[PDB]
């Protein structure tokens, strides 16, 4: 029910060792490692908690997420990697500089900082949620602990990604292997899932309100993962540092393979989790309050006769998530210093520049902890929360980049107005859904079992995967229209720039 004795020791020892190695790194590349770094940059305990739960509650439709990811990678390697290897170097928003203006560069950097801050807040909340659900500590003590450890990793801590990805994969495989053997027979699990309508691959429901479906997954995942891989500063930084566009596409391929493995393993583990709870769903029984508590519960249930392992898995999912959060915070600080402060403070006390970078890292860590606390209080849903954070905020940024590249007739006022309109629409739909969320029947939640305004109904029910796609598209539409209203930009006035070349 709540770890025990051996698994408490396992959790504590593993977390202490992880902190020690982090401090050692902070005090004391090839396509494959950098691609696995690309994969690890966005996979954390959020995906451990959410993907199995979403698969269990909807059923093997979540595999279509992989397809979305696939599209993302392809588009990147064919739309943004070539241009961010010849035109936009060093930074990603320098393209917005040399294309539209420095004002658009500042707008893009601010959007990236806000999106990353909120995403890292959700990321920090995920291990806090794991600790609260497992160890029993109230969510606020768990948030205090996770924030303290993340700030220790960032301020003090200053192949780790490969280790994280392999740990995620092995954990998922161990869970879904122990579950199948305990239940008895992979064929039996598949048959039980089929009976309870968990094998639902071919879902083409054109209704956007249906939370998960091929039509929703392809477009929404493509757009969100593009905003997270095609224009994200960290990912593009990892591209341009790969030393070759052709060898950067190899990194993207490795990243895509890692994402495929993680998502497939998580969905299969979620199906095993449901078939484990085929007759008595914990949600109906009240054993847990939110679906995000599904994964920590099963881990406790499966290995009740095998102490220690739950602590190992849920301490790996803690340390890896904290490493991801610290990398995000430090990247935010570095981006702020390099892209904003340095231009207006060119040669003032490089030691002061290091001091300012440290201060920004601390400020961003604190802000991310505050966002984690807000997410804890402000309802729940971590996988949807992260995709609505990276969707509404960064979606318009991807729209700005795509308008700057694809459309020759795009101008600084055009892209700025498009960004404003896209942010407005995306936040409008997000708040409408938060206040007036759709029901389980509308979204498409599969049946459970316990035997052991017109606008708010037609729009706010839109699948969360459509938030980002709603923003980006808006930025591409409005930004285009205003461009042709104020003044169409001339192809001659642009350098290589546009993908058309
Ligand atoms: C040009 C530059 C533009 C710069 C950015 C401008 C827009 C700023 C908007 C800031 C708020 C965005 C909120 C996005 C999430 C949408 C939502 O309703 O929640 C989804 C989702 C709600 O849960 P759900 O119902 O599962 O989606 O979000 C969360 O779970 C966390 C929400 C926390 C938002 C905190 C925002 C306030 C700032 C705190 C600063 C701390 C220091
Ligand atoms: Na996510």
């Amino acid at each position: 029910a709540t770890f025990g004795a051996w698994d408490y020791g396992v959790f504590a020892t593993m977390l202490l060792v992880s902190t020690g190695i982090g401090l050692w790194v902070g005090l004391a590349l090839a396509a494959v490692p950098v691609g696995l770094s690309l994969a690890a940059s966005f996979m954390s305990a959020v995906q451990v908690l959410g993907v199995p739960a979403e698969a269990a509650r909807y059923g093997l439709k979540f595999l279509w997420m992989c397809a979305g990811q696939l599209l993302n990678s392809l588009l990147t390697a064919f739309l943004f990697l070539p241009i961010f290897y010849r035109l936009g170097l060093t930074s990603t928003y320098q393209y917005l500089e040399l294309r539209f203006s420095r004002a658009v560069r500042l707008c893009g950097t601010l959007q990236y900082l806000v999106a990353t801050m909120l995403y890292t807040g959700i990321v920090i909340y995920a291990p806090a949620l794991i600790l609260n659900q497992v160890t029993g500590l109230d969510i606020w003590a768990s948030l205090l602990s996770t924030g303290i450890i993340c700030t220790l990793y960032t301020t003090v801590g200053g192949w780790t990604d490969v280790f994280q990805v392999v740990v995620m994969l092995v954990g998922f495989w161990v869970i879904l292997a122990r579950g199948v053997i305990l239940l008895g027979g992979p064929r039996n699990v598949l048959s039980l899932a089929q009976q309870h309508s968990r094998i639902n691959l071919m879902d083409f429901d054109p209704d956007p309100r249906s939370r998960y479906t091929f039509w929703t997954f392809i477009v929404g995942g493509t757009l969100v993962w593009l905003s997270m891989y095609g224009v994200n500063q960290a990912q593009v930084q990892r591209y341009v540092a790969c030393h070759t566009e052709g060898k950067a596409k190899l990194a993207l391929l490795v990243n895509q393979l890692g994402l495929f493995l993680i998502v497939a393993s998580a969905a299969c583990c979620g199906i095993v989790m449901f078939v484990y709870y085929k007759d008595c769903d914990p949600l109906l029984t009240g054993r847990i309050s939110a679906p995000d508590q599904y994964m920590p519960l099963l881990v406790l249930d499966i290995f009740e006769d095998l102490p220690g392992v739950p602590g190992l898995f849920l301490a790996c999912a803690y340390s890896g998530t904290l490493s991801t959060a610290s990398t995000s915070i430090n990247a935010m600080a570095a981006v702020t210093v390099e892209d904003l402060i340095k231009p207006r403070m060119p040669g003032l006390a490089p030691r002061k520049l290091v001091f300012i970078s440290k201060g920004l890292s601390f400020i961003y860590g604190s802000a991310c902890l505050t966002v984690a606390a807000l997410s804890s209080l402000l309802g729940g849903g971590v996988l949807q929360g992260s995709f609505t954070v990276m969707g509404v905020i960064s979606g318009p940024l991807l729209g700005a980049f795509t308008l700057g590249m694809l459309l020759p007739a795009c101008n600084t006022p055009g892209v700025l107005s498009g960004l404003a309109a896209g942010l407005a629409v995306s936040l409008w739909v997000a708040v409408g859904a938060t206040l007036y969320p759709p029901g389980e029947q509308t979204m498409g939640v599969l049946p459970t079992s316990a035997a052991g305004p017109a606008l708010a109904d037609t729009f706010y029910a839109i699948s969360y995967l459509y938030y980002g796609a709603l923003g980006t598209l808006t930025t591409m539409l409005c930004g285009a229209l205003i461009s042709y209203l104020t003044g169409p930009t001339k192809r001659s006035s642009l350098g290589p720039g546009l993908l058309w070349w």
